[PDB]
């Protein structure tokens, strides 16, 4: 019934699933030299819930999303990290702005830009870092 | 009308192309050489059945014939320089039973859409000669 996209990155760490928000508020990545997590902060069915992904590590940086305000890309590098395969670069993109990019990195690119729609939410594997993402997909 | 498309993947050139959301995917024509020439798709709408053509003349054909049953759950290829032009070099359309392609032999910045629950259900894009950019609509299964 839904529509995702991904993942990108290694088959490390843990399965992880955000599911589709109506509204995403909030996103915080941690980043070094690659991506250590991602936290994000959404509203759906009346009710606002934080949930973070990945390790401890990096440095923070966070945007709170404006009303009317919806995330239309995402676009990153899956890396080889010590051996790992990871994701070492992140950004997002929204309509109005550009979050990113974070993490220090390059490997394989990736890229999602959504013409007609949205990034709705995300998934993905982490444990001490962000091994692998993707996102959910919902009309606008 | 709710759609979801994603992309595109490619250079700026070219003219727009559109196929549309389609309620079937028929067929798939891919044109290639050293790089993506022309896409042609044939698929139904409406109780309509038609055959769209973007891109040039030039390269080999390879064609899908899709089975019952059959969809498309992923694209893949590459985004190059083609003397000075920024076109699709290399494409390749994965779905649930088959790998059509790749088709095309120069290497850029790569792209991938793995459609890990959904399908692949129409193309948009830019073409003149070849096929500049290159996009695709997004439905549930």
């Amino acid at each position: 019934g839904a529509i995702k996209v991904g993942t990108w990155g290694g088959n490390g760490g843990s399965e992880w699933d955000m599911g589709p928000a109506y509204r995403i508020d909030s996103v915080k990545i941690n980043a070094g030299d690659i991506i250590d997590a991602i936290e994000i902060t959404f509203t759906r069915y009346g009710l606002t819930e934080t949930q973070h992904y990945g390790g401890t590590g990096g440095e923070p940086h966070e945007i709170a999303f404006e009303d009317g305000e919806y995330i239309m890309s995402m676009e990153g590098h899956v890396v080889d990290y010590f051996g790992l395969t990871i994701i070492g670069k992140l950004t997002l993109t929204t309509n109005r702005r550009t979050f990113g990019p974070f993490g220090a990195y390059e490997g394989t690119p990736f890229s999602i830009p959504v013409a007609e729609g949205k990034i709705a939410g995300f998934f993905g594997r982490a444990g001490s870092f962000i091994d692998a993402i993707g996102v959910y997909l919902m009309p606008n």
